């Protein structure tokens, strides 16, 4: 496990997309900005998002997709009144910066804090939803699927607390949601792309006071999440047995993604150091639809 630091002074770092070339597109939250960082170490905005820019994922169009939580209040807070415009799917044209909103509603239900997504190999698209704060209450968490060809928006998980990462196995007939508050990892079989079957079971839940956040799996199955207080990414057996912890240095570690030679180099953000960093990983990852196969 050799670290190595590829950027700094990065604004709330999250949602990493790791190129073919080892250039890392991603999302500051806190700059409402999409950046790209490059192997040579420069620097570049592609597009600002306005609002809370959160997870991001290629897409079958070669658009970068963003889940949008509205904002939050700045650490992250509850967002004020005013700080909040509304949760939604996005799509960034990575070439001229035009951002496109796709969804900002499920049936008669606006989306709330979409989180982050991950795409099946038909280009359907699943995202969590964590959920806003509020003074005195907060929403519950969610995860829905769009249907490939981007046509209808559909929850499948409801009444959760909030989610936050979000995979599907390798052969993808399992969904995998993290569970913030709870350090809880859920797992949702689906009877077929889209559609969970019952409705699905925490199969880890870590002990102590740890938080997840985003994931990222492994070609091996393993879902490897990033733990949040404790600083570290738990690597999960799909039997749910916690396989190793590796510590990170920064106790808001929010996500991870796979990329390099054989998908074995991990790229993490510390987002409280505001640090995208990368790792030698010792089993390859789970090569993504539309970006790596
Ligand atoms: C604190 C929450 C909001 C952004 C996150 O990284 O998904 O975690
Ligand atoms: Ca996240
Ligand atoms: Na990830």
């Amino acid at each position: 496990s050799n670290v190595r630091v590829l950027a700094t002074d990065l604004a709330f770092p999250e949602g990493p997309v790791v190129m073919p070339d080892g250039s890392v597109v991603l999302v500051e939250i806190r700059a409402q900005q999409l950046t790209r960082v490059w192997p040579d170490g420069r620097k570049e905005v592609v597009a600002k998002v306005p609002g809370g820019p959160n997870g991001a994922a290629l897409g079958p169009d070669g658009k970068m997709y963003i889940c949008n939580n509205g904002g939050f209040g700045w650490m992250p807070g509850a967002p004020a009144p005013h700080e909040y415009i509304g949760g939604s799917i996005q799509r960034v044209d990575l070439q001229s910066g035009e951002v496109e909103t796709l969804f900002d509603k499920c049936g008669e239900h606006p989306l709330k804090g979409p989180n982050d997504l991950v795409f099946d190999k038909h280009g359907g698209l699943w995202f969590t939803d964590l959920g806003k704060r509020r003074a005195r209450d907060m929403d519950v968490g969610a995860a829905y699927y769009i249907k490939p060809g981007m046509t209808e928006i559909t929850e499948q998980v409801f009444g959760t607390l909030p989610l936050n990462g979000i995979g599907l196995s390798p052969d993808e007939a399992t969904m995998y949601a993290a569970e913030t508050p709870t350090g809880r990892l859920w797992a949702f079989d689906l009877s077929g792309p889209g559609e969970v079957k019952p409705k699905g079971k925490p199969i880890c839940g870590l002990g102590g006071y740890q938080m997840f956040d985003s994931l990222a799996v492994e070609a091996s199955g393993n879902v490897c999440v990033a733990t949040l207080v404790s600083g570290c990414i738990s690597v999960i057996a799909p039997d749910g047995t916690l396989v190793e912890q590796v510590p990170t240095g920064d106790r808001v570690t929010t996500n991870i993604a796979f990329g390099g030679p054989d998908l074995k180099t991990a790229y993490i953000t510390l987002s409280g150091k505001g640090e995208l960093i990368a790792m030698d990983w010792s089993r390859p990852g789970l090569p993504l639809n539309f970006l790596n196969k």
